[PDB]
């Protein structure tokens, strides 16, 4: 709300109307939202979009944990690979992110897309609340794993020197405490991307065949 200031952010579905987005689960509607998000079909069970790997994101953290091989393959392709399963969860999450962002950025003490520099990499905080001279980071949980977003937020906390951060779920909010141990994940990722050889698969079955085997 313009003119007011925010103490703490509220759950996504308590700010945006999530029910409006539950009618987005047919091929016809998918193929239209796909076009806009610049997401395309590559293989019958694989979608993709362009991704800048100078940019750290929950996408990368989620993928580093799932399968370091997948992260390397994607870095080489210059493409982010999405399973035909969770392509709708990404598109839905992106629209939810955009609405929640634009609505909370309306507060006087709230700001969207705060660019931060992590050395050779860059980060973009979903939302930043300014309680006094301190910047409280906010991470919107959409599309990827709970742990991925939570780690990402712990990085932004440790970079902004905040005392804590907010992790906004659909129907609740979580106060993530500063944990500099999450920054250790950042050194490992920087190593996987620069690795001249592909790491070993840390998954039970590749849902992205045959791409992973062919690099
Ligand atoms: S996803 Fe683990 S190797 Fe293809
Ligand atoms: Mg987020």
């Amino acid at each position: 709300f313009n003119g007011m200031e925010l103490l703490s952010p509220k759950p996504l579905c308590s700010v945006v109307n999530c029910e409006d987005l539950e009618k987005l689960d047919h091929v016809s509607a998918l193929n239209e939202l796909r076009r806009e998000q610049e997401i395309f079909k590559l293989l019958p069970g694989i979608y993709a979009h362009r991704y800048d790997f100078r940019r750290v994101s929950p996408s990368i953290i989620n993928d580093f944990e799932y399968c370091p091989r997948l992260l390397w393959v994607q870095h080489k392709l210059g493409l982010k690979l999405l399973s035909e399963k969770s392509v709708v969860s990404i598109i839905r999450g992106r629209i939810l992110h955009e609405r929640y962002e634009r609505l909370l950025s309306q507060y006087e003490n709230v700001v969207a897309e705060y660019k931060v520099e992590i050395g050779d990499l860059v980060g973009v905080v979903d939302l930043v609340i300014k309680r006094g001279g301190e910047y409280i980071p906010v991470e919107i949980k959409t599309g990827f794993s709970k742990e991925a977003h939570k780690t990402q937020l712990q990085i932004y906390i440790s970079m902004l020197k905040a005392r804590f951060g907010y992790l906004v779920y659909r129907n609740h909010v979580e106060v993530v405490h500063r944990n500099d141990a999450a920054l250790d994940v950042l050194k490992k990722i920087r190593e996987i991307l620069s690795a001249r050889e592909a790491p070993p698969a840390k998954c039970n079955s590749c849902i992205f065949k045959p791409i992973c085997k062919n690099l």
